């Protein structure tokens, strides 16, 4: 098997996206390995800029094709390098564009945790035939920066492992596993925006839903609850386009539904003490204390759902 | 005919859109026939990458082009490999990412069960010259996974069948039959996330909706139902965007509806309650008892359309 | 001229965009003529796949490049074929995908009857030198079928006409007409979804615009009318992305400024029933029985905007 | 320098984007030079088709290639077509589409006036090289008729101009003019649609707003100005996505900002005739004439932002 | 090193993405270089138009790829000229159009100072092959011209810098030092949009809720007070969607949540005032003369972030 060693360098990580969990990596791959000696011009390494390497393969030079397996569409891919040594070593330097995709769990969505993967594979040569040496990861541009709401935390963790395929077994019967190169970067959200813009102003309009048991009118005690409705239904509207359709409920989407059922239950509350009239005569006094039960009731549950 | 022996891996299947009834599978695909017997290096048998496949079409080596029937736009495909074997045997791994479309039928939208199909087929020779033998659909990687909100149940279904043509019967007198391969795949809707985000906060406005009945107000009672008819038309605004322009009626869309038709209904009967007054002295006893009986007989309504 | 039997086959109708008055279409297409004899191997026609037209073509073989002439952009081709016989009859088969644009004219807008049309032309050779003779379509796919909400009715209506290029005159004398062949396909518009989301829910509200003349107070006449109001501009909001910006007023543009009237009228008479008090004393008798007028005029005037 | 005759013929003119300020333009355009004698077979032309141009380039034959200036993106070309006569006139023939830019000024929005604008300019020949003797644009598919709301009226201005450019002149001394060829259309937008959709129902709502005067009640009076703010608030929602973000206020836009003032004027109004109570005795009766006084004041100040 | 001299013209600057943070350039680059002698047809320079620089760069001509290092996707190039002149110096002149992304920071959102930065070097070549003599920026189209709401203000800066790639020092020991060209374009947001669309309603909105003391029912207040934060509700709708998710909060967020922070205090001011009854009886007269206290304390609070 030849030794190829893998240098990947991260010009940038943008456009990461939470709706369909892709985001793009831009950067340079350079593959190296060891061939057959030739004579170059001079003792100088002899440079083959792109559209030229099509030339040499046809002439009979080996140059594997390196994929990305969790890539999404092909990977826009820019200038490639090819540096042949009179001693015998080639070297593969492309500008890879690619949309990256990843598991992604958002449990936690605003004080998310992810690690964007980014995994190479040879797509025709098996590990007898060609296998990774090593790779460093050059991720210096990225290395403590703010890729928008997203702290690139730590250094990238480097994987070379071997990955049996199953559908090459009837054509290739023993020999089907493929190295492959995981490099993984961990990523912190900046929880930030949505504290200021999501999750505050939604706290203070169920404060202000707790708000409606100081009145002193039942009728306008259902007005107001069904206005504060109305603003909680004004909510999720601008938070539905934020992250996908999870099957769990996040953070915000637990004050959502915390809202809509305060709101449901302040008004089951007024219902059943304007029904608690026995004889039409008595009022509400026991009932209607509960301007400091009900928000620590439910400081109590919003507690829980925090820890 | 060539007998042609297909197998198909599917890496992941991601973006499906409920809109446009498309999704995208990425995948491999590997076809291997047997022709005539050729001299590659040793007994090895000879690699040939992407873009190098091109000389040896031209030298003249049979090559067909399997095309998808279901595909939206052209699939854009990754690399090619042509492993010739010196026994004759030849095999062409080819990389896929396409836009496939199905029927997709969403009467229980939340609750929906669809099938991802892939349709495989030559563009050009019919039976009488290429004759798919099996195929083997290695569906492991998203075996039992959740693909967003599906669940990828079961194995994938394969079928092998015959495809007459008629708009090539005038060019092919009465072979004009292609050999077809059908790949479905049974996936579940997640319905969790429109069970508490679409269908649990409008059962609870058309609640509230039920709740105007409790009021000592007829004017009260008007604008009280104003403000919930506002509300309801606040929902059915993201809805709109989660699922496309179908003929019937959903779970979702029928609740919609049962919340428009439950407040212009409580609007009739108060207005008709007023209406009620014979000598502007008779005030709403029996009529205004529909607090226990509007709801009842809403909830009867909703086991109808549930059942 | 060269007389060219033209073929063409849908395979699928997909992708109306009413905003645009684009609709994309997937097909193939099967242009054959005869020329010079020519010797293939054995008696057996010569089938050429795509990549190889190009030696054909160079070698001097005449294959024409017939365009679309209604598509919106460089239509996607796939996979082409050339069929060379051994008599002397040449076949091009091409799958096409093409974003095509029609006429499109929405005056019934939910009850919409529209004409898909694909209009082909050779680029380079008039009817001197090129001449279609036939063509069939075979809309066998979506030939009674439902396209979203679009009705395929009926068959496929075919046409060969000469177009007379003016442009070119200067550059071809007196030979500057083109052989061009129209294929129309009658679709009708499916109105069940916006008869039960855009049509009921707005007469609905209607309605209960008519509602406010039942208070007996001016003052929450004017905020009930207010409410409504509110709502009634809630709605033209995702009515507006739903057709594209016409000149012209549909039947759900006009439903919505019926509505708009209704509620500007309904406040006008109730601040000149107000501003009818000649003394400070007079009440509201004669002016405020119009709980059966008013939407009786505004049936009447419904009922003329129908018919 | 070789004179070169154009000719632009306008397919159609779609895809106005106001947003963007570009607009799509798909069409032909012959250009049509003399070089030096050539032998074709017979006296006939010769039709080189696309993809066979390469050939003849290599050979040496010039071509040269004209681009577009304000355009957005590499123009999509279509089939291309070389015509080349035994006399020496050589013809190219290309179908391109293309998005182009203009200056599209919108200080009279709805009845808006604007120029669509095709630039063309050979690359790499300057005026002693190439010369454009004369340009006829047969714009006779869209002469009259109305592309969306963009009436084209008038026919098509031509001008071949020199442009020196001033970056080619360290590479060129003295000589970095180039012919360039301007082609203008006159359009006017069609102000129907803003004009029952965006102005009338904003008058409507401005006309309500001054009825907020003809009520009994200072707190109700607050109420419902309150209510009317909400509902133009709801406006300005829709029409932010019709125009870009332009530094000057148009006739929709003052409207706005017009009916913003119009509420928090007659808000100040009201709160100042409370605060005109000297010793809480003192009514409104001078003060609160204004109903037929605030609606000609805001009338006369419609009149002067209309002229 | 070989020198290159690099002259960089830019028809327009459009697109400016301010949520991605990217902008589109569309601009001419012409490179010159002196190589060896040559013998053109004359003394005249010859003219190498596109898809024929490939046969030179065959026949072994040295032409660098000089790629854009802050582009995101692969820029898109049009047309391509190569001058070559009998004396040896060789000159390229290419036609680009490229996303470009930068810093951009949007602290003083409205009135916001940014650069577009164009980044230029070789791929291949380091500073001992290639080395960039002087660039000279021709931005004389965008010189003094409002770009959409982007004064360009100035003359482009230009830089030439050496960059040490460290993922090129196992393939190259101890050169690996690029030549890099820096184009910095200072640009100023133009505030007028924003300040006539989204501060100064929202101001009028903030002072609206300054007026719900001068009401005289605590319930009607409460009740003004959910309207209005229903109507601040409405907005940070379409808000949201002209600038980014940051960190930090900009002149516009801190108006939201400043509007959020008064409409709150004046409910829990009012609800504190109503609970100051120590008997039932002690009405509101000091706690409530906070009409000229409350809107002073919130002007110094804005002239603390605005200074």
């Amino acid at each position: 098997p030849v030794d190829v060693s893998v240098s990947i360098f991260i010009n940038k990580i943008y456009g990461v996206n939470t709706l369909e969990q892709t985001y793009k990596v831009d950067g340079y791959i350079v593959a190296q390995w060891t061939g057959k000696p030739r004579k170059t011009p001079g003792d100088k390494p002899l440079i083959v800029e792109n559209t030229q390497i099509e030339r040499w393969i046809n002439n009979g030079l080996w140059v594997p094709a390196l994929e990305f397996i969790n890539v999404v569409g092909s990977p826009d891919t820019g200038n490639k390098r090819l540096m042949l040594f009179p001693d015998g070593r080639v070297i593969y330097n492309a500008r890879f564009l690619g949309s990256f995709s990843n598991d992604m769990d958002f449990r936690l969505f605003p004080f998310d945790r992810q690690q964007f993967v980014l995994e190479l594979e040879p797509f025709s040569y098996n590990n007898q035939q060609l296998r990774f040496s090593d790779i460093q990861v050059y991720t210096e541009n990225i290395d403590n920066e703010e890729i928008d709401e997203w702290w690139i935390r730590g250094k990238a963790s480097t994987h070379i492992s071997d990955i049996r395929y199953d559908h090459l077994s009837s054509v290739q019967p023993n020999q089907n596993e493929f190295s492959r190169i995981t490099v993984r970067i961990d990523a912190v959200r900046n929880p930030s925006y949505y504290l200021w813009s999501f999750i505050l102003p939604l706290g203070l309009i169920i404060a202000a839903s707790w708000s409606v048991f100081w009145l002193e009118s039942f009728s306008e005690r259902l007005q107001t609850s069904f206005t504060l409705m109305l603003t909680v239904v004004a909510y999720a509207f601008y938070t539905s386009n934020i992250l996908p359709r999870l099957p769990y409920t996040t953070v915000i989407d637990q004050m959502i539904i915390a809202g809509y059922g305060s709101i449901f239950a302040a008004i089951l509350l007024i219902i059943f003490a304007h029904h608690r009239q026995a004889n039409g005569v008595e009022d509400d006094l026991l009932i209607q204390r509960c301007r400091l039960a009900f928000p620590l009731g439910f400081l109590a549950i919003g507690c829980v759902l925090v820890i």
